[PDB]
Formats: C-alpha cells, structure tokens, sequence
DNA sequence: GTATTTAATACTATATGTCATATAGTATTAAATAC
DNA sequence: GTATTTAATACTATATGTCATATAGTATTAAATAC
C-alpha cells in the first residue's frame, strides 16, 4: 500500500534501463517524464485521444451536470454543470495483470 | 476524436525538449517512455499508488462482481467476480484544464 | 546531494443516479521488427 | 526513415446497480528551486 512519487519512478526508470546495459542520466530521465506530462495534458485539452497499447488509453468523456448535487459537509443541494473529464481507460496487458491481486 | 500514439508522443516531446535549447535522441525517448510504463505497470501491480503531483493519481481499486451482469449481444445473465482494477484520478491542473472544453 | 518554500492532496461528512460494465467476432491500426 | 507482420482496439448490442461525486479547511507532502 505504499506512496511512490514521480521521482521514484524516474529512479526505477534509472535502473530498468541500466539493468538493459544501457546508461541515461537520471537528469535526462527527469526530463523526458516532465515532457511526457506536459505533452499528455496538452493533447488531453485538444481533446485528442492518446493511445499506448498494452497499457491503456486517455481521452476526455462528457459528463453531465446535476442538481441534486451535494455538499458533503453540509447537505445543502449544490448545482454542477456539463462539463469533461480527463479518463484512463486500462489496457489488456495492464487490466489483466490487475484483476487478480492480492 | 483525433488518435495520438505513443510515437506522435515521442515526437511532440523530442520538440517540448528541444524548445528549451536542450538535445535529446528520440531513441533515448522512445526508451524513457517505455520504461515508464513498464515501471508504472509493475507498480500497480504491487498495488502501489503512484502520484504525480498535479496531473493525476495511479491505483489500484476493488470492484464487486455480479450475477445480474449482462451480455451485451444475447441478454444472457453472465457472473462476474470481485476483482481489482487500474484507475487513473485526474490531477488540479488536469482537471482543470479539460473541464470547460468544446 | 540538502534546505527552503509553495501549493497540491488526503481527509471527511452521505444522498444521488450518471456512466462503465458485461460479450465476441471483424476490421483497424499501433508499433515492434529488420531493413 | 519505410515495409511487413502481429496482435491490441474500436465497434456493437442494453439492463444493472456499484461507486465516484458534490464541499472546504487542516495537516501533509510532492517537488521545483537554488544552493
């Protein structure tokens, strides 16, 4: 159940890609993920569909708004409008490596 | 509706990094990228949470199954066990950005 | 690498009903490969 | 880079009810920064 943060996988890249006798400064590895982010949410808001086989698809869905909406704190019906969402949509590989856990 | 793939990424990221006089081979992208998913993949597994500040959250989360699942094609009532399942949460900046979209 | 600073998340209450789900066979198309 | 080959996705039917949602203020903590 632990945390892992962008820099512990920018660390595990590190090693997975040593572990291939192949060697890229954790500096560079640093930059391709940031890039990699920018790159995704910017496509996310052209309302592109990003899709990285074996692993799962992003692309923005509709949802529709509510007035039965509630403040959790209070109860006090809240309005929210039609709007969109970022959405990943898991991959063979990844959805079935999943199902199964512990 | 547009589709972005995995290589039109590797692109857009080889530009992202080049806009800021920086040089990096599409090669050592395409091979950041690849370990990316192998490491988040493999994280997931371990039902970890992955985290990347403003973006979105990676984890695992448990889903019931049924009896009243349904066949899409035939109606037929088919069962479906309690399994787990990938799940991307949206982060601030993602979210926000893709909320009022055309 | 470490210390400092800023701001994104976890946390929480609990009604409500939208939206992802289930299937499998065909046509695409991503993308790994060797050139 | 391009052509070839393999296998992951899009596509689709349409009942069902789980599960993510709304809020905001506090304590954490990711992580960008300059050293």
């Amino acid at each position: 159940r632990p945390k892992v943060t962008k820099s512990d996988i920018v660390d595990q890249i590190a090693l997975n890609i040593k572990n291939n006798n192949l060697k890229l400064e954790k500096k560079y590895i640093r930059l391709v993920i940031d890039a990699f982010f920018e790159e995704l949410k910017s496509n996310l808001c052209s309302n592109n569909v990003i899709e990285f086989r074996s692993f799962g698809t992003f692309e923005v869905r509709k949802r529709k708004g509510r007035l039965n909406a509630r403040n959790p704190q209070t109860g006090e019906y809240v309005k929210v409008l039609d709007h969109h969402v970022a959405y990943f949509r898991p991959g063979k590989d990844l959805k079935e490596r999943v199902w199964g856990i512990k």
